[PDB]
C-alpha cells in the first residue's frame, strides 16, 4: 500500500503478511457472502493495482468467480480507455485501462501516479471496478429469491426478518430498492398471526415496533 | 482511524486486519449480548465514519439488527439537519455526512482535523451505540421479575443472573444499585431471603452475598 | 493509554485489539482467581480511567462481581470527594471521585489531568480503588478456607503447600500474616509421618528444608 | 528485506517470524497450487538474494520441486552471465551473485541501494518464479480436456473445475478468455451445452452461468 | 521495560500482551523444567523490578515454588543491605527497593537510567534466577545414578534422558563434559558399554553416538 | 539483536517474544530435519552471542543434541584462540573463542564488538559456529543412507525423486556431492519401468525431463 511516513510524504509499504492471510481466510471461510466485499474494501485499504492483484490472484479456487471478475475488470478498463484515450523523457505517462488494473504498469509507475499532485488515484479507481464485479458475483452466487422468503408457521418473526434483509442485500439493493421490497412483501410474507398484527400498526410502523408486536 | 503519529501529528490510518477480525469475531460469539457495545466502542477507538461503516459491514448475518440500526441512525441523522442546516473551503456536514454515506474520507478527515474540530466520527459512534442499545434491549431474553433464585441455587449464581438480565433490560446504575434493598431480596429463595431481612436496610451487595453464601 | 511520542510528550494511544482481548479471555478462563489481578494490572499499564471502564465494561457474566465492584468504586469516590472537595475560561478543573472513576470526565479531561506538570494521576488512583475491589472479590470466592487446608496421608508435601499457599494468597494475607499462618498451621496440619520431620527442623527451618525434608 | 523507515531512508530489515512462517505454513497447506506463487512474490516483497534462499531453504520436504527450482535458476544465472559477464569500489554482479550463493548481504544491499540501483532481488525473484511456475505446471493432475461437466453437476462447479485446471496448466490469459465460447461449451453436460449453443456467440461467461443454473 | 526508542533515548514502556502472555504459557506448559529460565530471563529483557514482580505475580498456581522464590529473594535483598546500608535529590536502594516491593516504579527508572546506573532490574533478575534454579533443582524428580540404558533402548534416547537429567541436576558444564567418560558409559547397557570401552579415552560424545548407533 | 535506528546507529533491541516462540515450536515440531538450519539462521538475523544463546538454552529436550553442539562450540572457539591470542582504562578488548560463544563476555561488550568500526562481528562468528554444530547433528540424525534410497515398483518417480533428495540433503551434501550422488544412483535404482526410459535421455538429461519421462 501508500502510507503516510513520518515527513508527511506517501511512500510504498509492503502488503503484510496478516493482510494476505486475512484476505485468503475470509474467502476460504466466507466465499462470496455479501459482507466480504466490504472486508476485501478494509483490506485493500491504501492498496496499490500490484497489492490489489495480489490480493485476487492469492485466491485459490472460486475460478468461475475469479474469471467473471477478469471480465467485469476488461470492461471497466475498456471504458476508462473510451474516456481517456492515451513520451517525454523522464516524465510521467498516462495509464491505460491496463495500467490501473495493474498488468502493463510497473509499481514505480503507480506510485508515481498515486502519490503525483494531483494524484491519479490508480489504486482508488481499480478497487471501484473490482468491486463492481465482486458485486456481480455476490448477486449471482446468493443462494435465495427474496420472493421465496417467506415467514414459517412457527419461525421467529426475528429469524424471518434476518432472512429478507440477508437475501437483499445480497441483491446489492439499494434502499430506495430495500425500502420498496420491505412495503411489498415484508407483511405480506409473514405468517398469518404476526401479519395480522403488523396490518394494525399501519405504513408508518418502524420495523422495531414490527419485531416488538410479533415476538 | 485518526491517531496522533510518534510525531505528534494526526494522521489517517487505515483499520488494521486485527482490529477488523476482532470485531467480526466479537460479534460471531457474542452477538448483543451487552458487553459488545463497549468492545465495538474501544476497537472504534479514532474512526472515521468510514471505519465506523467498515465495522458494520462487515458483520454477516444478524441483518434484522443492522436493519435497526440503519434506522436508528436515519433518525439520527434527521434531527441533526433539523438542528444543523446547511472554492476550497470547507462545507458543513449534514447528517448523511456525518454517517458516512454522503462524505468523503478526505472530507470526514477534514472535520476532524479542523480547528476547532468537528468529531464526526465521534457523533456517528453515538448514534450507533444508541442503535446498538435498542438491539440489545429488544433482544435480552428474560425480564428481571422473572429472574428468581432456585431452592438450591447458590445465591452467587442467582445474583449473577439478577444482574446479567439487569443489565441487557438496561436499567440505570441508580436502580442496579436500588434493586438490592427491593427487588434482589424479594426473587430470593426463601432461606436466604429470610437471612436478608435480618440484615436489615443498608446492606451491601457484598454484604447480601456473605449472608447467603 | 498514555504512552510516550519521541518528542518526549506523553500522549493518548487507543487501546489495543491484543489489550483488550487479553483482558476479556483471562476473565473468562479464570474468573478472580488471584493471579488475574496482577494481569489486570499490568494489561491496564498507562490506562486512563476511560481504557479502566473499557476494561470491566467488555467482560460479560460475573455481573455481581462487576456490581460489588462498582459499590467499592463509589465507596472510594465518596472517600475521595471528603477529602477533596471542588470555571476559569479555558482552565483546569478539579476532578470528583466521578471524574477519577470516568463517568463524569471526558477523555481529554482525563489526559489533561494525567499529562498535566504536575500531574493529578487519575488513572493510577482510580486503578487503585478497582484493584481494591477486585480483591475483595477475590477474597470473597475464595472456594476454600486456610484452616481447611490439611495434609492428605498420601498426599505428596509439595502439593500439600501448593494448595495452602494458594488458599493464604486469595485472602490477601499480608507478608505478616502469611508467615503467622504458616507458623500456626503448615507443620501442625502436614501428616503425622511428615509432621514428626519438620518439628526436628525447629522454627528456624526454611520452606526449601521442609519441602526437602518431607519429599 | 530493504524497505523504507519511517525517515525515507532504505534500509535492510530482518525478514520477520510472522513473514517466515507464512511462507512455510502457505507451501505445507497448499504444496504448489497456483495461487502459492503470488503469495511467495507478496511475501517476498523488498527481499535480498539472502532473504529469497532463505524462504526457499526454510521449505521441508518437496526437494523433487526444490532440486528442478535449483536447475532452473542456474540456467537463468547462466543466460544472465552470458549477456553481463565481469581498491572500496563496487563489483558487477554475475548470476550466481544475484542467487546470493557468491554474494554478501551488504554487496547485495550495495546493489539494491546503488544510484542507479541493480535490483538483484528483484531479478533473482523472476527466476525463481519462472522455476516456480515450471514447478505448478509439472504438478498440474488434469488436462483440460478431461474436465467435462457431469450429467447432474452444477454448471457452477463444472466452471470452478475447468479454471482452476486452466490455471495450473496455464493457459494464457488469452486462451482462458477464448475458452469461453469454445472448449468451456464443448465439455458441458448435454442440458446445458444445448442452452450454451442458444445464447449464441459473443456471451460473456456471467451470461453462460446465469443460462445454466 | 526499559528500551531504546527509535530515537536513541532510554525510555519506559508498558509490558506487552504478548510477553505476558508468552509468560505464563510457558510455566502453565513447562512448570520449572530448566528450559523455562533462560525463557524468563529473555521474556525480561529490560524490565524494571515492577515489571519482573509482573511476571511472577502473574504465575497462578505453583505457590509453594512462588514461596521459596520469595524467601530466596529475601536472603538477597538481607545481603544486599548488609553490603550497602542506606529535597529533589536521589536515594539509594534497598534490597526491597530491587526487589520492587518499597520503591516506585519512577525511583526504579531514575536509578537505571542514571549515569551511572544503578541497574536494579538487573540485580532483581539475579535473585530471582537464582531462586528458580533451587526450585528446578527441588522438582527434578532423577538423580543421574538411577538413568540407566535399556538393553533395547536406542543409545541417542539414553544419552537424551542422561544430559536433561543432569542439567535439571545442575551439574556444570565441566561436569557434563567430564560424565562423557566416566559415568555416561559405566550406565550404558552391556552391549554399547562394551563398544565404548574400545574406543579408548577422548572420545567426543558425537563418536559414542556414532560408536553406539 | 542488534537492528537501526532512524539516526542510522546499530542499537540493540530484546529478542522478541514471537521470535523467542518460533524458534521453540520449530524444534518441538520438526526436531533435526534439515530445514530447520536455515529457520535458525533467519530467527537468529541481528542476533547478539547472548541472544544465540537463549535460542539454544529454550530448547528443552533434545539434550545430546544440544551437548554434541556445546562440544562443537567448545572446538570452534579453541581454534578462534589458536588463531587469535588475547587493559587500557575504557578501551576494547580483545574477544576469546568464549566471549564470541557469550559465554564469558557481558552484553555491553558483545553490543561494542558488533558495532564498532570496523565490527568484531562476533554474533555471526558465533552463528557460523553454531551452524556448524547444527549440521553435524542434522547429518548424525538423518534416519535414511542415500544408497537405501531406492524407487518402489509401484511408488511414483516424484515420490522417489522426493527422499532421494531429502536424504542427500541431510547429509550435508555439496552441488559438486550431490550431482556425483545423482549421477551414480538416482537412476540406477530407479524402477525397472522407469529406468529404462531414463536411459535412452541420456547424462544431459535434466531432472524436469526425467520426471516428465516417468509420469
Ligand atoms: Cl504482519
Ligand atoms: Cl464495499
Ligand atoms: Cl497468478
Ligand atoms: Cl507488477
Ligand atoms: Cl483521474
Ligand atoms: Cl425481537
Ligand atoms: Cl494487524
Ligand atoms: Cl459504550
Ligand atoms: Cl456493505
Ligand atoms: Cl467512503
Ligand atoms: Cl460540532
Ligand atoms: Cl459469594
Ligand atoms: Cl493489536
Ligand atoms: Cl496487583
Ligand atoms: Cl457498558
Ligand atoms: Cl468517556
Ligand atoms: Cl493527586
Ligand atoms: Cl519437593
Ligand atoms: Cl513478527
Ligand atoms: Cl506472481
Ligand atoms: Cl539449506
Ligand atoms: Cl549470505
Ligand atoms: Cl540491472
Ligand atoms: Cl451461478
Ligand atoms: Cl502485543
Ligand atoms: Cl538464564
Ligand atoms: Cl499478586
Ligand atoms: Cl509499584
Ligand atoms: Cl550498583
Ligand atoms: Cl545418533
Ligand atoms: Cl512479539
Ligand atoms: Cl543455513
Ligand atoms: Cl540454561
Ligand atoms: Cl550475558
Ligand atoms: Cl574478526
Ligand atoms: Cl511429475
Amino acid at each position: 500500500p501508500i502510507v503516510q511516513n513520518l515527513q508527511g510524504q506517501m511512500v510504498h509499504q509492503c502488503i503484510s503478511p496478516r493482510t494476505l492471510n486475512a484476505w485468503v481466510k475470509v474467502v476460504e471461510e466466507k466465499a462470496f457472502s455479501p459482507e466480504v466485499i466490504p472486508m476485501f474494501s478494509a483490506l485493500s485499504c491504501g492498496a496499490t493495482p500490484q497489492d490489489l492483484n495480489t490480493m485476487l490472484n492469492t485466491v485459490g479456487g472460486h475460478q468461475a468467480a475469479m474469471q467473471m471478475l477478469k471480465e467485469t475488470i476488461d470492461e471497466e478498463a475498456a471504458e476508462w480507455d473510451r474516456l481517456h484515450p492515451v513520451i517525454a523523457p523522464g516524465q510521467m505517462r498516462e495509464p491505460r485501462g491496463s495500467d490501473i488494473a495493474g498488468t502493463t504498469s510497473t509499481l514505480q509507475e503507480q506510485i508515481g501516479w498515486m502519490t503525483h499532485n494531483p494524484p491519479i488515484p490508480v489504486g482508488e479507481i481499480y478497487k471501484r471496478w473490482i468491486i463492481l464485479g465482486l458485486n456481480k458475483i455476490v448477486r449471482m452466487y446468493s443462494p435465495t429469491s427474496i420472493l421465496d422468503i417467506r415467514q414459517g408457521p412457527k419461525e421467529p418473526f426475528r429469524d424471518y426478518v434476518d432472512r429478507f434483509y440477508k437475501t437483499l442485500r445480497a441483491e446489492q439493493a439499494s434502499q430506495e430498492v430495500k425500502n420498496a421490497a420491505t412495503e411489498t412483501l415484508l407483511v405480506q410474507n409473514a405468517n398469518p398471526d404476526c401479519k395480522t398484527i403488523l396490518k394494525a400498526l399501519g405504513p408508518g410502523a418502524t420495523l422495531e415496533e414490527m419485531m416488538t408486536a410479533c415476538q
